């Protein structure tokens, strides 16, 4: 359905079950023993919210194959049954199966949108037993997705360790038996008038049977009130969220015994052949793709590094980041609001391209996604449709788009992404090497073309004079579109601290002279609409002989720190508006 | 007073306000503008708990002199008002000011232990502005101490950079008009029998006015009930909590509508010549002095890291480990109690030594703390006396102990310390260099002689040979005391990566051999009982010559990685028992 950021407000409630939990490996009989019903036996310590392979030493915790159980003590006062009662999951990685006191009330399937279910039914009173239990396989039937020696072990088909537990956190909130249960604010910027302003559509509605609404500014002075379902909001010389410069409006939704509020942004997002425009301004995409990626809580969420990420990003002059291969917590979509960040938000649809003899698509022997391909699509943009950082949606990361069946598979999904936006915001998939103008089925689908070339690496490296020519070549033919294309990831794997003065692969002069070469190209075209390097920061991967202890193409170290090149950046995007770059 | 560890219990509630705050820097005049009845204007983001230097750029953040204003929206709603409310602050580091609507409430001094107000009587329905305000200022009035150019900077007495904010967890909890306030389970078991058993002995109270409890086990299974204020609780071949094999009894006190449960452990701690006893055997002390550092969190708590550092300790084959500088958060506390990690908490009594002509005890132109001091020697063992994991306690780090009015200001603090511990355990202080057991008026204070030498390093250094007849001659005359001396301190700086086949300082290789030859003095002395590194990983300091970015004595990096002599004690502790090593 739809799917609110649970807060504090008078009418409903929130507290954060997360701490250290009592947590065991499944062994198999696990599940069959019931391990469910009763405590958990020679049971060991484990933090919540954090991918748990890398708070254990041994490869037996980081490559386990197979279940996990989770086990904590929930348990309420009596006054609390008064009012609905809901268990909120931000996100268990991939399966999750919930049980309480001993019998499974829940499940879902993708970990990286959330999922909630009530309690007041089955919420025994006294000491109650809940006890989440994840699955960290993948397969031809998830996203992202995993493919194909002795004793079992997951393969991913994409490139980052695959850390999974519970990665965001657990909570319990409360409403009232009738409560909202979904907002959705448009708005229509009349830039008519050389002081501009516009009017938003609200779209309450609820689960009995009163309903409308106050609206605020930053400081909490109310400006208008009004009723109804479906209504408008005039606003009289507004202030335009725009990137590095969010405002952020407020709205008291007061229905029932039931006030939530949300804020929200004014900013107009649409295409214009080759040029991408927020507020009717010619935009440039100037950051990088990034991953929620930290040590030792790998996929956990890390509030305190995500400001800091923040703050990395404004001292280096960037404006823009792809959301890595997955939809990102919902703290870190709401915070790039406050800071205005502009986002673009990928599903966890990386993994479909088996080109790495059935065929990608092949309907038997091969992916088995879409449908559940189609879900995240529904419960990404019923997540983050109201966020004014948010100016763009990609379907999938790199996959099989100049293969037989392509179309046939993405222009259901990008319907029903353009259909379900609110907003009618852009939609994109950012294609793999070796694709073309004339062979990328994204050419008719997306608004906007967005490359993850790598030409003085992967192609080319070290001869960074070829692998010029080449991206001059590719580029160029891009350009026959006449639409929009920004490079979503370009990079090179250079270890901190390895210098040279005549540079050579892995070094940090090496990695300063790609990004300097692959922009000098960028430059050249007027329909070029933004560069973002891959990758923010180092990243964990799984082993193998390409990669040296993770992925090491980040700007940044895992630990945030400068790599030379992330100078280079700061200078080069210091010398670069976010409008009128051309 | 007394203060427990809120949790979730069908009696009281809970509900975590950290995230991400609304967040100044005051200017001077901020405070008279009265920004904590306002909201606060041009705020910046700030989530909450961390300590805020290190997640904003430039020195402006960092090396702030002064306030910060923290500002929160808070809210709930009416049906909660029927219960007790209250704002447990874990710990706002240094100084803490707290406003609701407009109006200061509670104030704190002290940033390592908690502090609570209740708010029912002046929290009011709707939008409520709760601001917390911290100040970093440290003189000679505060523990831990600051010393004494242009413009204002902090000059710390101690060694370890200055991270403040709200370190520890903010939140709400509520509990029954009539609630409990304070539990204290003591023991005496009778190792008498050759399978041995004891009883345990309560003692709750409460704030109108039934009261009884029952006990448990670790799975749930009841064992026993009784009556009382301060009744018994026999049991019969019980599970004695051990190091590095925590057994942990549960209790769950119901009185009145109130239920509060309580972990506990039953262990023996006492000293008997040159000989510490838990459960009456010989142990030794193996582990490391740490701190509450990473990054870019600052001091603030990091769940993840906690059990992290537990599981890469029990890797290494170590049990115990110093308190830092300050008490540690809770939930490490309780941690170290699932674990079985035996821990000796230290005060935040670190700074009493102005030997660095006014003499430090001087009663006028010196040290301020003595008052203060008792306050968190009354508020530390308030808080973690029931922890089986704590053997012993430390009330200040490296003072002046050889100057004159050391005994006449330490001696108050020894006295309400073994008399406010319902457990008796044994107390010490770490000496500094330079004292002699003829010279450390903790030679009479202290049951455990504590030494943070450092023969190799500071003293000797790269001289090792000179340095080891140094430590030798030092070491023997401790002997003459007939009591127990362990090293808690002892170290030598090195650069991760630097290596040499001839080591010289800050390489891995010298760092080996330093620990090498220490420890090889150790083992000579059947009345050394127990060595602890510094530290156990590197950690931020303030800027000076002597500090290659931060400190680097760990023996692990700041990202928790290994250095080469993490490896060489994994493998001597690998042939150290926890008991019997003489
Ligand atoms: O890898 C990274 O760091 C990041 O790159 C992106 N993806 C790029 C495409 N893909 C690849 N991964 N690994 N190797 C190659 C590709 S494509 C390619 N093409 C190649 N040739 C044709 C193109 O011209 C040059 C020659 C060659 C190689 C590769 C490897 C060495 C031999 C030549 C998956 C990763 C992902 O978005 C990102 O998640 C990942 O982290
Ligand atoms: O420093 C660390 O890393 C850790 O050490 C501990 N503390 C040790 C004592 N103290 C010192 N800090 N810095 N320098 C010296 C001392 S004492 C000393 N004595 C010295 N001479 C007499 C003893 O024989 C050798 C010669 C010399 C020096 C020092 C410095 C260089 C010149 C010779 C404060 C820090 C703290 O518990 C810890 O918090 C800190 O982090």
């Amino acid at each position: 359905n739809a799917m609110l950021y649970p807060v504090l407000t008078q009418s409903r409630l929130l507290s954060d079950l997360s701490g250290v939990w009592n947590f065991k490996l499944d062994n198999g009989k696990g599940f069959e023993e019931k391990w469910y019903e009763k405590p958990l036996k020679d049971a060991d310590t484990m933090p919540v919210p954090a991918s748990y392979n890398d708070l254990k030493e041994g490869t037996d915790f980081r490559d386990h194959y197979g279940w996990v159980f989770y086990q904590r003590n929930i348990s309420v006062p009596e006054y609390v049954k008064s009012q609905r009662i809901v268990l909120r999951c931000a996100a268990v990685t991939h399966y999750a199966m919930i049980y309480l006191n001993g019998k499974l009330i829940c499940e879902h399937k993708g970990g990286f949108l959330p999922f909630e279910v009530e309690l007041n039914d089955d919420l025994q009173d006294g000491d109650n037993l809940l006890t989440i239990a994840v699955n960290n396989v993948i397969d031809y039937t998830t996203l992202p997705v995993g493919g194909k020696s002795d004793k079992p072990q997951n393969n991913p088909n994409f490139d980052f360790f695959n850390y999974c537990g519970i990665t965001r956190p657990v909570k319990i909130y409360t409403t009232p038996e009738t409560y909202i249960n979904d907002i959705t604010v448009t708005a229509d910027i009349d830039f008519t008038k050389e002081e501009p302003s516009a009017v938003l559509n609200y779209n309450v509605e609820i689960k009995n049977n009163t309903c409308k609404v106050e609206l605020f500014d930053e400081e909490g002075t109310k400006l208008s009130e009004t009723e109804g379902s479906e209504g408008t909001f005039e606003i009289s010389n507004v202030r335009l969220w725009q990137p590095l410069n969010a405002y952020l409006y407020k709205i008291k939704v007061t229905a029932g015994q039931d006030v939530y509020t949300l804020p929200y942004g004014v900013r107009s997002v649409r295409v214009d052949g080759t040029k991408f425009l927020i507020n009717e301004k010619p935009f440039y995409f100037k950051g990088y793709g990034k991953h929620e990626d930290t040590f030792p809580n790998g996929r956990g969420i890390n509030l305190p590094m995500n400001t800091k990420d923040i703050s990395i990003m404004k001292w280096q002059h960037a404006n823009s980041f792809r959301t890595s291969h997955y939809p990102y917590s919902e703290e870190m979509m709401r915070l790039c609001d406050e800071e205005g960040i502009v986002v673009i938000d990928e599903t966890t649809a990386v993994g479909v391209n088996l080109q790495f003899r059935i065929g990608t698509f092949d309907k038997e022997h091969g992916v088995q996604t879409q449908e559940h391909h189609k879900d995240v699509i529904r419960d990404l943009i019923s997540r983050d449709k109201n966020h004014a950082c948010v100016v763009m949606w990609s379907i999938a990361n790199e996959p099989d788009s100049a293969a037989e069946g392509a179309y046939d598979y993405f222009k259901p999904l990008y319907d029903l992404a353009r259909e379900l936006d609110p907003q009618k915001r852009p939609c994109t998939l950012v294609s793999v090497q070796g694709t073309t103008a004339d062979t990328d089925c994204s050419s008719q689908l997306s608004d906007v073309i967005c490359l993850n070339r790598y030409y003085g690496w992967y192609f080319g490296g070290p001869d960074l004079e070829v692998s010029e020519t080449g991206l001059r070549k590719e580029l160029s033919d891009w350009g026959k579109l006449g639409k929009p294309v920004m490079f979503t990831e370009y990079g090179a794997d250079t270890v901190s601290g390895l210098h040279d003065t005549t540079s050579v692969m892995y070094t940090e002069e090496y990695q300063v002279e790609y990004y300097e070469m692959n922009n000098k190209v960028f430059d050249e075209f007027d329909f070029v609409v933004g560069e973002q390097a891959w990758n923010f920061a180092d990243f964990a991967t799984s082993q193998s002989l390409l990669r040296v202890q993770g992925n090491k193409k980040g700007l940044f170290t895992r630990d945030r720190k400068p790599k030379m090149v992330a100078h280079y950046f700061r200078n080069r995007w210091s010398a670069i508006p976010e409008f009128g770059y051309k």
